[PDB]
């Protein structure tokens, strides 16, 4: 992850965004802090608050990570615009180009205790998108 970006920070960057544009206009808000495209991306339409409070539901193991039980599910399907790199050979982040594929699922998201740079309001936060159903 870029190092000025608490893990919060940086999967709000990542994962939250209520209007998204276009795939391929959206992923440059992630891309233009990397070295080379993301392969894939779900932007989770909703706020970093709502994901924080999902945070507060009960602890169930982490689909993608099946060695943590930190991950936290939604209660209900929220809208979502998933995006899937078609060209990975990219070599720079200009020409990324990617498929746009919009659902409503339900996520799971990892949560822990703040990094000292995120804001205090929220003491847990969510730190990783583990899967979306
Ligand atoms: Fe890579």
């Amino acid at each position: 992850r870029p190092p000025q970006f608490t893990r919060a920070q940086w999967f709000a960057i990542q994962h939250i965004s209520l209007n998204p544009p276009r795939c391929t206009i959206a992923m440059r808000a992630i891309n233009n802090y990397r070295w080379r495209c993301k392969n894939q991306n779900t932007f989770l339409r909703t706020t970093f608050a709502n994901v924080v409070n999902v945070c507060g539901n009960q602890s169930i193991r982490c689909p993608h990570n099946r060695t943590l039980n930190n991950c936290h599910r939604s209660r209900f399907r929220v809208p979502l615009l998933h995006c899937d790199l078609i060209n990975p050979g990219a070599q720079n982040i200009s020409n990324c180009r990617y498929a746009d594929r919009p659902g409503r699922r339900f996520y799971v998201v990892a949560c822990d205790n703040r990094d000292p740079r995120d804001s205090p309001r929220y003491p847990v936060v969510p730190v990783h998108l583990d899967t979306t159903i």
